[PDB]
């Protein structure tokens, strides 16, 4: 009955985006697991960017979200089969904007809705008055 | 068995301080209900100083901590007599820094710890290497 979903991410300045986002993927289905992989510091920069927060910020902040049930920290860059299976994880939960078409292929997909606008660095914009 | 815990704040921009002191407000006893109570806009600026995000995002940020069981939104600044009856609380968690005095004369006042750098505009200094 219980589902094993998995949602991997840099989730640098945790906001309400990646809350929601989490939220979605533990709501898929009735019963799930949802565990979250943080992305290292140094494949987060050399594949993606400058990260604000530590690894060990990042994947700390994550362990006080209502959602996340386990932790994978820090978590391969790529899915890969042979992860999918140490970990049991029946589905993987990202935006969709392929690297994720073996997935989609496999029924493993589950694409999440970003939430534009509620960045942390958008709200240092309103402090701009 | 079961023991209401009732703290109280403006809970802008949410970082690991808060989230850890909410933590440890759930935690001050085996079993327990953790209450937020999420300050006004207006009572916020007029006692303490502008707030970044409104009362409906700072609550809506709240719904998403593990440690959180239910929300007062808007709470009263002052917290009363009256109030604690209201919501059968058992005590009050703050950091402690004297507006809590009839509470710890009372036997209602469990102080909680700040963590300091680790607010959110600490992170923005980091931001700026
Ligand atoms: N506003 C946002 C930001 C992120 N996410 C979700 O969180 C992402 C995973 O986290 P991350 O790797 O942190 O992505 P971005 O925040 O998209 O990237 P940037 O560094 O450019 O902010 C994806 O699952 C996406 O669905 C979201 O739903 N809404
Ligand atoms: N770094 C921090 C910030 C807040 N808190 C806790 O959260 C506070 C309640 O939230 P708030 O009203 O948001 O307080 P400050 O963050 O202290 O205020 P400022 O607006 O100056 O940042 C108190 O309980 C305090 O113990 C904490 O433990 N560590
Ligand atoms: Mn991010
Ligand atoms: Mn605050």
């Amino acid at each position: 009955k219980n589902v094993v979903i998995y949602a991997d991410g840099v989730y640098d300045m945790l906001h309400l985006g990646h809350m929601k986002q989490l939220e979605q993927a533990k709501k898929l289905f009735e019963n799930t697991t949802l565990i979250v992989g943080v992305t290292s510091d140094n494949e987060t920069k050399l594949f993606k960017g400058q990260v604000v927060q530590t690894l060990e910020e990042r994947t700390e902040t994550l362990k006080h979200i209502r959602w996340v049930d386990e932790i994978i920290s820090p978590c391969p860059w790529v899915v890969t089969p042979e992860f999918l299976e140490k970990y049991k994880i029946d589905y993987v939960a990202h935006d969709d904007i392929d690297i994720y078409a073996w997935l989609k292929r496999a029924g493993k997909f589950k694409a999440t809705q970003r939430t534009e606008g509620v960045s942390t660095t958008d709200l240092i914009v309103r402090i701009l008055k």
